[PDB]
C-alpha cells in the first residue's frame, strides 16, 4: 500500500463511499473511528471485530501520561496497545496561558507535530485552536487566522521530519465558526498549503444539529472534493447520517463509549437506557437486529443487572455492543451509497429511529 | 455423564488427582474455581480459556440482586451470566440476628438450599455457620454442634426436592475451628448424613499458614478419602501447593480477581505490583514463562501504565492473566501427581516463588 491514497467509488449526491488506503491498512469511508492508549474497555482484538478500520489516540492525554518520550521509547502506540492497523491522533488543539507560539498548560505546533510522530500516529491532525461558541465574528476571525498560520507551521514541521512525511498522513482542520465568508477563507487557506485531507472543525461545540447542519451545508463544498473530509467529534447516530449526506467521510465521537458505560444503549428503535426498571426481566438483546457478539449471548435482563451492580463486565458488554452498532451503521451508509439508495436509507433511518 | 462420580486417578502421599463428572461438564481435580453473576472483568469465554472447568456463584449476594427468583424466571444462572459448565454455589454462611432457626440480616438452611436451587446451581453448599477465630473451646463446640444440625436439614431439603436432588451435589462443611475433636466430630457427624462432597471450612479466618496447615495435617484424613475435599476461600499460590499436600481437591478464591484489580500479578518468581515504577518501562510479559493471552501480546509497561491510569482494560488484563496462572498452576499440580513427582515440584515451586 502507498503512504496515502483515498480513492472515491460511489456517489450520491454529496454523500461518497470508498476507501483510503495507507501502509497500515485500509480505511472504508465513511468510517467510524473508536476514541482510545485504550478503547475504553475493550482488547483491540474486540475493536477490530466490531468492524473498525482506524482508532484515533491524542496529543493532549498521552503527552501527560505515560509521555510521548516513553511511548516511542518502548516502541511506539501501535506496539504498545497492540494495535497493528492506522490510528489517527488528534494535536491537542481542543482538549492555560495561550499566544502566537502555542499554548502553555508547552504545546505548539511544532511540539504537537513531534508527539504525533513519537507515538508512530498515522493519520496526524494540525495544530489548531478550537473556537469557542458562540463567537464574535471578530473573535472567529483571529482565531481562524491564528489557526491557518499553525497549519502552515504545522505542514512545515511535518514536512521537515523525513520518516514522518514518507510514512503518515496530515490534516488540516477549517475553522471559522458559523460563519460563511471565515469558513470560505478558512478552507481557500489550507488547500493552498495542502493537506492530505480536511476536517470541519469548530463544531459539536454547543450550536445544535439544526445549526451545525446548516454550517456544514456551506463549508463542506468549500474544501477539496477529491480528499477525505472528517467532522470532528461527532456524534450521535442520526448527526451522522446528516453530516454524510452533507458530504462527510470521518467520524470520531467519545459518545459509544461513554454512553455505554453509563448505560445508554444504541438500537435502531433510538436509545435506551438499560438501567431502566422495565428492563429488568426482559430476555431481548439489546437490539433486536444487531450481529454484534454481546446480543447473540446476552440479555437486556443481564445487562441492566450488571450496570446497576457496577461491575465491569457491565461497561464492557455495553461498550462493545455500541461501537459495533456505530460500525453497522457506518456498513448500511457505505452499502446504500455504493446502491444508489442512500437517500432512501437515511429517511428510513430516522423515522424507525425517533 | 451421571449427577456425580469423582474418580481419583493417581495419588502421591495424601495428594490426589482425578476428575468429578457431572451433567453440565467434567471437572478436574484438584481444581481452581474463580469466584464470580459475573467473573469480574471478564467474560465467561475468557474464563473458559484459562482452563476453568466450575465457578463459584453466592447465594447471598444473589439473593439481594437481581434476586434468586428473579433469575430463575429468567432461566437460571447459567443461562442468564453464560456459563454453561458446572457451577458450585456458597450457602450464605459465611458472607444480623441468629438462632437456630437461621440468621435474620431471612436465611435457614432450608432457604439457602431454595435459592441455590432456584440459582440452578450444581454444586450445592449445606448451610452452616463460619465460625470466627479464634474461638474458645466452648464456642467452637457449640456453633460446630449447630452447624451440624443446620447439615441434615440442608441434607434433608435438599433431598425433598426432587429436581435438584436427581440433577445437583450437595457438599458437607466440616467445622471445628483449630481443635481436632471438634473436627473428628464433625467429620463424624457429616459422614453419618452422607454428602457427595466435604468441605473443610472455619479455616482462612485469621489463623495463619502455618495453623492452616497443621488443621489439615489432622482434619482432612477424617473426612472420607474417596468423596472430593474443598477447602473453602484458599488462598495464595503456596496455600495451594500445601493443602494439596495435605489432601485437598477443591480451591476457591477471590484472590486472583481481587488482586488483579489492584495491581498484583501473580507469577513463578512469586507475585509483584505492576504499578511499582520499576515496570514503567519494562517490555517484557507479566510472566515470563506464562502461557495465557496477556503475556503473548502486552508487556507490565502497558498493563503498568492502565493500572495507574484507572483503565477498565488494567483490570481485564490484570485478572484474565491471574487466572490462567491459578489454572497453569493447577495443571502443573495435576500433571506432577499423575507422574509420581508432586513432592518435588511442590519444593521446586517454593524455591523459586519464595
Ligand atoms: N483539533 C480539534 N479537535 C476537535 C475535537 C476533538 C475530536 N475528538 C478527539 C478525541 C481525542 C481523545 C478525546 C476526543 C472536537 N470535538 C468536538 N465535539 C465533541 C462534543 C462531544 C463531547 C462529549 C461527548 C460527545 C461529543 N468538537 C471538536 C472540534 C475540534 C476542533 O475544532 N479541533
Ligand atoms: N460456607 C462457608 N463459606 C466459607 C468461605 C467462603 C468461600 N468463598 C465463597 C465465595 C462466594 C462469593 C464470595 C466468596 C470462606 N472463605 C474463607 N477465607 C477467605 C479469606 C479471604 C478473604 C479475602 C481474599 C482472599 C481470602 N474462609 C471461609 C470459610 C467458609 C466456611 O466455613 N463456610
Ligand atoms: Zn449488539
Ligand atoms: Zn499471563
Amino acid at each position: 500500500r502507498p503512504r496515502f491514497s483515498f480513492s472515491i467509488a460511489a456517489r450520491e449526491g454529496k454523500a461518497r463511499t470508498g476507501t483510503i488506503e495507507m501502509k497500515r491498512g485500509v480505511i472504508r469511508t465513511p468510517a467510524f473511528m473508536p476514541v482510545g492508549a485504550t478503547v475504553k474497555a475493550l482488547k483491540p482484538e474486540t475493536v477490530r471485530a466490531t468492524g473498525a478500520d482506524i482508532i484515533l489516540g491524542n496529543t493532549y492525554h498521552l503527552m501527560l501520561r505515560p509521555g510521548a518520550e516513553r511511548i516511542a521509547k518502548l516502541g511506539g502506540l501501535h506496539s504498545f496497545m497492540g494495535w497493528d492497523r492506522p490510528i489517527l491522533t488528534d494535536s491537542g488543539g481542543y482538549q492555560t496561558k495561550q499566544s502566537e507560539e502555542g499554548v502553555t498548560f508547552m504545546l505548539s505546533p511544532e511540539r504537537s507535530i513531534e508527539i504525533q510522530h513519537l507515538l508512530g500516529s498515522d493519520i496526524v491532525m494540525a495544530f489548531d485552536e478550537c473556537t469557542p461558541y458562540p463567537a464574535t465574528p471578530s473573535r472567529a476571525a483571529s482565531s481562524m487566522e491564528r489557526s491557518m498560520r499553525w497549519a502552515k507551521r504545522s505542514r512545515d514541521a511535518f514536512d521537515s521530519r523525513k520518516e514522518q512525511a514518507e510514512n503518515a498522513a496530515l490534516f488540516g482542520i477549517q475553522q471559522g465558526s458559523v460563519f460563511e465568508n471565515l469558513r470560505q477563507q478558512s478552507a481557500d487557506a489550507l488547500a493552498e498549503i495542502g493537506f492530505d485531507g480536511y476536517a470541519v472543525g469548530g463544531l459539536a461545540v454547543g450550536e445544535g444539529q439544526d445549526e451545525m447542519f446548516r454550517v456544514l451545508d456551506f463549508s463542506v463544498p468549500m474544501l477539496p472534493d477529491d480528499k477525505p473530509h472528517y467532522l470532528m467529534g461527532v456524534g450521535k447516530p442520526d448527526d451522522i447520517v446528516g453530516a454524510v449526506e452533507r458530504g462527510i467521510d470521518m467520524f470520531d465521537c467519545v459518545l459509544p463509549t461513554r454512553s455505554g458505560r453509563n448505560g445508554q444503549a444504541f438500537t435502531w428503535d433510538g436509545p435506551i437506557n438499560i438501567r431502566n426498571a422495565r428492563f429488568s426481566e426482559d430476555l431481548k438483546p439489546l437490539d433486536s437486529e444487531c450481529h454484534c457478539a454481546v446480543c447473540q449471548k446476552w440479555s437486556r435482563a443481564y445487562i441492566h443487572h450488571l450496570i446497576r451492580a457496577g461491575e465491569i463486565l457491565g461497561a464492557m458488554l455495553m461498550t462493545e455492543h455500541n461501537i459495533a452498532f456505530y460500525q453497522q451503521l457506518m456498513q448500511k451508509i457505505r452499502d446504500s451509497i455504493s446502491e444508489g439508495r442512500f437517500s432512501q436509507f437515511a429517511q428510513d433511518f430516522r423515522a424507525r429511529y425517533f
